């Protein structure tokens, strides 16, 4: 692998990216005169750094993004936003030397992910064509690995990518640690779920500014046509909105070249104007036969099957290209000029394939031939799961509904019938996910959270379809059937125009939603949100609102929030890191029929607020985090008994003392509905837990979750818990962890372990620690023989030794836990050989999400590490790996990386 050869490779890539062929392309195809140049026609876009919650953190430039690069980096936006051109721009900048950020890269490869087949080498070789003859697939792979992060891959259109065709590139994106090259991946917002978990940086391509839009217009158009078109843009609002995306700008430019005056109100109508214009101009070239319509039908079917088969390139066998060729003559599709093994065709953009397919689908559904309608409904029947619908079929239905009203009837009638989620993969809004959100608190499982998100996205798709349908109130019957029992997500910082249409023309659907989730970021009063909610009178079953980082609150903010909260019969409220809520909890909530749940997190609360919280007796869920204000009479915990309907209580980091703990105990006696209790991180409450535990377990209970952690738990309280454990039968979750039992600790703990048989449904056990805890390990395992469904197990600071570690291993082999999701063994005494033995059984729990092996400073033998990486490969479901005190500095770290987050 001579360095000469590497330089010849780099020179070839640079030659390709610097050629007029790479620099210039026809956006709309070779048969329409518009030419885009990566250097000259390119206007700098605005980009946004993205937060897990899909909120925009920071504004960026391409240069700043390249400067800040972390891999994998994901660039997202709606179709036609300019992402592909962004990648081509990066490639061109690297060649030019024009960018300092890219100077670190020895090699940059740009490929369209759509044409990825075979393996990485074959794809690069076949696409780029400039790869030296004597560099071979193994030699090339070794070259990339050796070259490390000095290689930049620009991968375009993951939405156009079917990963089974090329698993190697899929791995290049998804497992980047094996490769250690840098990757930048392009995808739509719709399909972002597929790559979301993988990306270390996420940026969105923003809308196109009027200056930039007209810059593009002026470039590709003659001046008369430039001002004529611009007048048309400024006179119509819809066109102005359509001009925020560059592709549509190019398309209207093309329309303007053909047509003097045009009316398109929707992006579907833009495409329709263009298509109709194409037939009008180019119909005359077909001199061949008696059928034009048969050819158009062929095009529509080509696009339709294309979307469903995920095939955006069309290669018929050689000699059979006749219909495709006729379609090239008309200009509906383009054939690849570059030399291909066989003739290959495509639509100028994916969105045009989607439009042609939508026009075809609508034409089938609205057809006067029962057969065609049957085929169209058959196409609809291919859409089962919402996952496929929002991502794969989303644009298909946008143009389908956009084309005809009758078609929206069929589509909405179908979507209302859809019970299937599909893939829940990329939906997570948190990091390795109760207490984190209402969504975590109110939902029993993570899957439920993901499903909830999926429904939000499904509904947004539905509203998009609603706006494109352009039927104001006419379809309200069909639409309400769809939206009913579903949920809507609204970000006050980002409000789409179709939300206004939805609220305006369809108030019944907004009321038919089970709930609306409202998010406020840093501002209690965006004005656009105010406009959205106030303009028309809405009524909501439930409003779920989260107030984020609001440290400034005034009268306008409070009164306005009151008006917004009054829109719903039920209200669920989360206050996160809000320093502006002091006296204001009572005033903000002044008009509420029902407040269902309240979450206050890392926010200061005065005695007035505490009093108001206990004042509302209808509260079924209460979670407060970090109250450092001392408790007085009339306080939060003094009268906790006021809320008798509370089914979930979470108290975290509460300033309390022994008497406060006793008052809390007396209060817990009065809550008969509690199925969830978390008392966590309570310090200085002396013996308060003896009192607290008694009140909980004294009587027969509905309690299904108890987390007592870092609160001061006494061995007496654990003994009481053991004695009264028969009173809480339904408990599936017991976390007593992070507690030391001082005296009679092992006796009390064994006493508890002995009474574990009482709990039939117990899926989670987290144990406290004491002197000689490990001696209780055999006893615990016998109890666990009758607990095959244990999801979470931990013994923290039990100091397990090799005898205990093999004991647990043998237990695991004989009595396997096949559902065990996470294992916490912390502060253990395990030899490197000891862990090495354990890796054998450790390999076979595949449902393991999280494991903590942390300990006192410990150097794993390398032989242990080899197996560490290998077992980590065998476990696909790892979300979190926590190894603390393990020494990996120079040597073993490179192989230990994974999709999961690792803590060292
Ligand atoms: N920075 C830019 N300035 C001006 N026009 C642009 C810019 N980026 C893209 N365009 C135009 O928008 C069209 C669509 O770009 P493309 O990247 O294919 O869409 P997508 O982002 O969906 O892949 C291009 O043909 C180009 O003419």
């Amino acid at each position: 692998v001579t360095e000469e050869d590497l330089n010849v490779l780099a020179q070839n890539l640079k030659d390709l990216y610097n050629s007029p062929a790479f620099l210039n392309f026809y956006p709309l195809g070779e048969d329409i005169d518009i030419i885009f140049n990566l250097e000259k026609t390119f206007t700098e876009p605005i980009m946004w750094k993205k937060d897990h919650r899909h909120h925009r953190v920071e504004q960026l430039t391409l240069g700043s993004l390249l400067e800040a690069l972390k891999s994998p980096c994901l660039i997202e936006g709606e179709s036609g936003k300019g992402k592909s051109t962004l990648l081509q721009r990066i490639a061109m900048l690297w060649a030019s030397g024009g960018c300092r950020a890219l100077k670190g890269f020895r090699l940059v490869f740009f490929i369209h992910l759509r044409s990825a087949r075979g393996g990485l080498f074959e794809t690069l070789y076949d696409q780029l064509l400039n790869i030296p003859d004597f560099i071979s697939k193994p030699t090339f792979k070794a070259l990339l690995l050796k070259l490390h992060k000095e290689v930049l891959f620009l991968l375009d259109g993951y939405n156009e990518f079917h990963p089974q065709n090329c698993p190697e590139i899929e791995a290049l994106i998804k497992e980047n640690h094996r490769f250690k090259n840098m990757v930048i991946v392009t995808t739509t917002t719709e399909c972002l779920r597929h790559i979301r978990h993988v990306g270390a940086l996420t940026a969105e391509v923003g809308d196109m500014t009027e200056d930039s839009a007209k810059d593009l217009i002026e470039a590709v158009l003659v001046p008369d046509q430039v001002e004529r078109l611009w007048a048309q843009i400024q006179e119509s609002r819809c066109l102005r909105n359509l001009m925020k995306t560059p592709l549509f700008v190019v398309i209207t430019c093309a329309i303007q070249m053909g047509r003097q005056e045009f009316q398109a109100h929707t992006q579907t109508m833009l495409f329709q104007t263009f298509y109709d214009l194409l037939i009008q101009k180019n119909s005359h070239r077909y001199r061949g036969g008696a059928d034009f319509a048969r050819s158009l039908d062929y095009c529509g079917d080509l696009a339709l099957e294309g979307v469903f088969a995920h095939k955006f390139d069309f290669e018929p066998e050689h000699g059979s290209s006749m219909n495709e060729d006729v379609l090239v003559t008309i200009g509906l599709l383009c054939k690849y000029t570059a030399q291909r093994l066989k003739p290959t065709y495509k639509f100028f953009h994916k969105s045009f394939q989607e439009y042609t397919a939508g026009r075809r689908l609508s034409s089938l559904l609205t057809s006067k031939e029962p057969e065609e309608v049957s085929k169209g409904n058959s196409y609809l029947n291919k859409m089962v799961s919402i996952s496929d619908i929002t991502s794969l079929y989303g644009n298909l239905l946008l143009y389908t509904c956009g084309s005809s009203t009758e078609a929206t009837r069929a589509v909405m009638r179908h979507l209302a019938m859809v019970y299937q989620h599909g893939s829940l993969q990329g939906l997570s809004v948190t990091k390795r996910p109760r207490q984190e959100s209402i969504q975590s608190l109110r939902n029993t499982t993570e899957q439920d959270v993901l499903k909830a998100i999926n429904v939000n996205s499904f509904v947004e798709c539905g509203i998009n379809l609603f706006s494109e349908s352009m039927s104001k109130s006419d379809l309200s019957q069909e639409f309400e059937a769809f939206f009913q029992g579903k949920s809507l997500y609204i970000n006050s910082e980002n409000i789409p125009d179709y939300l206004f249409d939805f609220f305006e023309y369809l108030p019944n659907c907004a009321s038919a939603l089970d709930f609306v989730k409202l998010d406020f970021y840093e501002r209690a009063t965006p004005p656009r949100a105010v406009s959205l909610f106030f303009n028309w009178k809405q009524e909501f079953k439930t409003l779920e609102v989260t107030l984020r980082d609001i440290n400034k609150l005034n009268k306008q903010d409070i009164k306005y929030l009151g008006k917004i909260f009054s829109s719903a019969t039920n209200l669920r409220l989360h206050i996160k890191r809000c320093a502006a809520m002091a006296g204001r909890l009572s005033s903000v909530l002044r008009t509420c029929k029902n407040m269902h749940t309240l979450m206050v997190e890392a926010s200061p609360l005065t005695t007035d607020d505490e009093q108001y919280i206990t004042s509302v007796t209808g509260l079924q869920n209460l979670s407060i985090h970090r109250l450092h204000t001392q408790q007085l009479p009339g306080g939060l915990i003094d009268s906790l008994g006021n809320l008798k309907n509370l089914e979930r209580l979470i108290l975290d980091d509460i300033r309390m003392n022994e008497e406060d703990a006793k008052n809390l105990a007396e209060g817990l006696r009065s809550l008969k509905k509690m199925r969830l209790l978390h008392l966590t991180h309570l310090s200085d409450i002396g013996e308060g837990m003896d009192y607290i535990v008694k009140s909980l377990s004294e009587e027969s209970c509905d309690l299904q979750e108890m987390k007592l952690v870092a609160c001061c738990l006494t061995a007496n309280s654990v003994k009481v818990l053991a004695q009264n454990l028969h009173n809480l039968i339904k408990l599936s979750i017991l976390d007593i962890s992070e507690n030391y039992l001082e005296k009679d600790g092992n006796e009390a703990l064994q006493e508890l372990i002995g009474r574990l048989g009482v709990l039939g449904e117990l899926t989670t056990l987290m144990l406290p620690w004491c002197w000689d805890v490990h001696t209780s390990l055999p006893k615990l395992l016998k109890q666990l023989e009758g607990t095959p469904g244990l999801a979470k197990l931990g013994l923290k600071n039990w100091r397990l030794r090799d005898e205990e570690i093999k004991s647990l291993g043998e237990f695991l082999e004989m009595n396997p836990l096949r559902d065990l999701q996470q294992l916490d063994l912390a502060g253990h005494c395990v030899s490197s050989d000891g862990w090495l033995y354990f890796m054998n059984v450790f390999e076979n729990l595949k449902q393991l999400v999280f494991f903590d092996f942390s300990t006192e400073e410990f150097l794993p033998d390398a032989a242990l590490v080899r197996k560490l990486s290998q077992v980590l490969s065998k476990l696909t479901l790892l979300q979190e790996v926590k190894l603390t005190g393990w020494e990996f500095d120079d040597y073993d770290i490179s192989a230990i990386k994974g999709t999961f987050k690792l803590v060292t």
